[PDB]
């Protein structure tokens, strides 16, 4: 019905940031992710318990809030940027290394390296031409990046995020992923194995999250499939015959805007959509390797540990059988008439 709640009113009486007609319609109920300040101890407790929370005042990417297409085009440099195209609004991602195991499936969102000015050229053409094609720039930011953007990076609130890394016992910061998308772009539900600080910069993104214990309801692809860690369920046209427990899924929902930081806990499903008719969206992700597994295991196992266990079983069988395609039949032989 309404998970994000009523839209926030922007300062200076500039009206509603968004309205619900910019959100896509789905079949499952949702509830709000808490919007808190970083000074609120409840926000600290949520991150500690690995629950999602939107922090409204970290100033994490404060110097990046002036970023738009033309400022980035003149300052980001002339490196290569990964640009993904799609004939539809859903951008299904593929592990290209795993595309050898599954030949009978074809990709529908091809990557293309290009210069940043070529991406801005390619985008504005689509708007004048009026085409239905969509693009999504998704590029880890390196040091081939120009002077002013390095200075902007230096202006990030490293004090706040470094102590978050320390107090949680997390591993190191693995990468910063810059993301520029078109309105209506959708990133279908999937989970990551790293802790994520999701720093919104330009435009608005509706984030629908599912806790790890709803693994049964979301049906991820086989670990060896190129779409590993993504849900097989089409949120627009869910197949309740193949995926009956998707009728039981309950999400956590929020809309992040400029200055907001969404903590996506490790192994939490998330479905991200750039608001319809909301313009371009800009986001920077912060990935941290999770804290190492504790000394002695505490029982019962947390849900994300069972997910980790299930991933390792699928990997092990893939190596033991010499062919990832035999994992399925072996698993069915194991349970049919014995555990089901
Ligand atoms: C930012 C985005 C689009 N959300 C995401 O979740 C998301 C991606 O786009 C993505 C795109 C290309 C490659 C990897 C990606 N990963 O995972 C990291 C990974 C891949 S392989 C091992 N680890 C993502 O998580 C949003 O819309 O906000
Ligand atoms: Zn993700």
């Amino acid at each position: 019905a309404s998970g994000s709640g009523e839209p926030r009113e922007e300062a200076g009486a500039l009206g509603p940031a968004w309205d619900e007609s910019q959100l896509r319609s789905y079949s499952f109920p949702t509830r709000p992710i808490p919007r808190l300040s970083q000074s609120d101890p409840r926000a600290e407790e949520l991150i500690e318990n690995e629950e999602p929370v939107v922090l409204t005042d970290t100033n994490l990417v404060y110097p990046a809030l002036k970023w738009d297409l033309e400022y980035l085009q003149e300052n980001i440099g002339n490196g290569d940027f990964s640009v993904y195209s799609a004939s539809t609004h859903k951008f299904l991602y593929y592990d290209e290394k795993k595309m050898a195991n599954f030949q009978n499936f074809k990709p529908r969102s091809n990557r293309e390296e290009m210069k940043f000015h070529e991406f801005v050229e390619k985008l504005q053409d689509i708007q004048q031409r009026g085409g239905e094609e969509r693009l999504y720039l998704q590029q880890t930011l390196n040091d081939t990046v120009g002077r002013k953007i390095v200075m902007d990076f230096l202006g990030f609130n490293w004090n706040w995020i470094n102590k978050q890394q320390g107090k949680r016992g997390w591993g190191q910061l693995t990468s910063n992923l810059l993301l520029i998308g078109m309105e209506g772009n959708v990133t279908p539900a999937h989970y990551d194995e790293q802790q994520n600080f999701f720093a919104q910069i330009k435009g608005y993104k509706r984030c629908i999250l599912f806790p790890p214990d709803q693994f049964e309801c979301l049906y991820p692809y086989p670990v060896h499939h190129p779409c590993d860690r993504q849900s097989q369920v089409d949120f627009d046209n869910p197949d309740y015959e193949r995926f009956p427990n998707f009728q039981n899924v309950v999400g956590y929902e929020t809309v992040v805007g400029p200055g907001d930081v969404l903590y996506i806990p490790m192994y939490w499903w998330h479905h991200i959509e750039s608001l319809l008719n909301g313009g371009i969206t800009i986001t920077v992700n912060f990935w941290y390797k999770g804290a190492p597994t504790p000394k002695r295991i505490e029982y019962p196992l947390k849900a994300h540990q069972k997910v980790a266990i299930m991933r390792n079983i699928e990997k092990m069988l893939g190596e033991a059988l010499g062919n990832p395609q035999e994992v399925g039949p072996l698993l069915n032989t194991m349970i049919k008439g014995r555990y089901n």
